[PDB]
């Protein structure tokens, strides 16, 4: 609705998601993906990654703790997923603020991500230009024929033309690490599913904010994490 | 035998050198602490060589393998062997991924005390009920204990075969429950007793914990309750 | 004495210090969540160029050598150099120094680069200063003092009781609970909060000691669950609690 509908697609198709994400959020990413019914796989050697990105239903690239070696493996994965027809998702963590990852993400955009999930500043850096980032998101989306999700208190999602917004959640989500990085992994899995991509991405945003509102009622960030996983399951 | 293994882990507090994948490291350390053991994670090739000779047991889990890590793991296994310390292999996604499979095949030459893997993994390592014949032949060939883990775990020394049932399917909806089992299997090879029986007891300890923790119903609440159940 | 602790609590939330965390593989997530729960902002940046860049920006820098590697050591050095040039305080957590060679040598290299604070257990501070050997930390108190003077640092040598010294003065903190030792990362997370604390206004020594006390009080509250599993979420909650 389409949140309940997305819940059902995830459980029914159980997408296998190649996660190349950052060291702070890996465990939580895997647990989130398992809780919604998907299957996480973390593969990071350049050769293994190339091999696996062709096999997995979808690929997540998150640059939060980028290093030289991991960039090479990530570029390889992206190239083989693209050659295999597998959708890949970019999370441009702190792009705009740190040079190496900024340059790297500009290079990766050539290779046609199915979705880009970031905050206002990240999306502006990449567009070459959440709500004040909206013209940029639309520009970026049109340029790449991709879906862009610019996230915050309200999430905005666009394909260049249509814009959906998704309100809800709770401030507590920001005092716990890896909820946005986990949203990116759910968005990435959602690209592998049938239906309208824009609408599935807005649904993934809704799913995570609904779980977060439930888990936030506990009141503390420690208790939030178990409650959040429980509420996704 | 489960309660006896529980007691022995606490009384010996085995120092376990964990060379495990990035996703399960924290959980592995916290499981080992909860059962009364002592986890240490050492990954520099030189530090790992030094430390492997000192630790009571070594775990090698190839889940997020890289070439650098591979040379550090090779060096750790070689120094453990010469120090007479038992090491355990967890061949994650062997069969699935080429580089990994080649590396694990190379490590078999170095005589692990125990191998812990799923059906597919053990089938691949050896060249399910399907995996039982293969496990028995692997165990025979290397004189190791092989544990094929699943809804029911099977453990073999190549002659006898023990089954361990119980647990809860929810354990599969939480990452690193298998990886953590391998660490407790690694610790248990440092303990006195029959190695086959100690490994089977380790499987039972983790299933018993899991049955208690899954009662809450959800995979988020499972983790604190699992750790609490082990302590 | 508990006054500074309560004050440190409000100051961390008010200043929300941005801490560049170069810490070990096993404790990343928990360090980040602890720094978030106390009202700070963690950032894990590890590429050598990026780390140089970010260390100049951050309010403080934490160096924890727990899973040291050769490549990471290069980035940690770059970071420390740029934090020093920018006048941002940096903190050293010498995990397992003495007991492992490579990182012991590396730590001694870094000691010349003038850390604001050092945080270790008895054996690590002993080995770090170069002094042979219910209250494990007391015995390294002589080693702390000497290191604090030689480098004009603050040294926190932690245990069931924590001792914090600038070489002349010594403050002691107690409480907590031994269950804290049956959970991984509580040490390394304390170092992060110490790193945050060095960036706040006021007396540096007293702020480090206050950090040790904040964590001891949270742990006491979290521990009366009995179990190490329930401890973690209760610990974070307690730190968040106003």
């Amino acid at each position: 609705a389409p949140v309940a509908h997305l819940r059902h697609l995830l459980r029914a198709h159980s997408p296998l998601v190649h996660c190349m994400t950052n060291d702070v959020v890996q465990t939580f990413t895997a647990n989130v993906l398992l809780a919604v019914g998907a299957s996480p796989a973390m593969v990071i050697d350049p050769r293994e990654a190339a091999q696996f990105a062709a096999i997995a239903d979808a690929l997540l690239i998150n640059v939060g703790t980028l290093t030289e070696d991991r960039a090479v493996a990530m570029r390889a994965a992206v190239e083989h997923a693209r050659q295999a027809g597998k959708p890949w998702t970019l999370d441009p963590v702190a792009v705009g603020a740190l040079t190496v990852r900024t340059a790297f993400c500009h290079e990766l955009l050539a290779l046609q991500p199915a979705a880009i999930r970031g905050n206002a500043s990240e999306i502006l850096a990449l567009a070459g230009m959440a709500a004040a980032a909206l013209p940029a998101a639309q520009a970026l989306a049109r340029r790449l024929a991709t879906v862009v999700a610019v996230t915050g208190e309200v999430d905005y999602v666009t394909d260049g033309e249509r814009v959906l917004s998704v309100a809800g959640g709770n401030p507590l989500m920001t005092r716990v690490v890896g909820t946005g990085c986990a949203l990116s992994a759910v968005v990435a899995a959602s690209a592998a599913l049938p239906g309208d991509r824009l609408e599935n991405v807005a649904a993934a945003c809704g799913l995570m904010k609904q779980a977060g509102e439930i888990a936030a009622r506990q009141g503390g960030p420690g208790s939030f994490i178990p409650a959040f996983l429980d509420a996704l399951y």
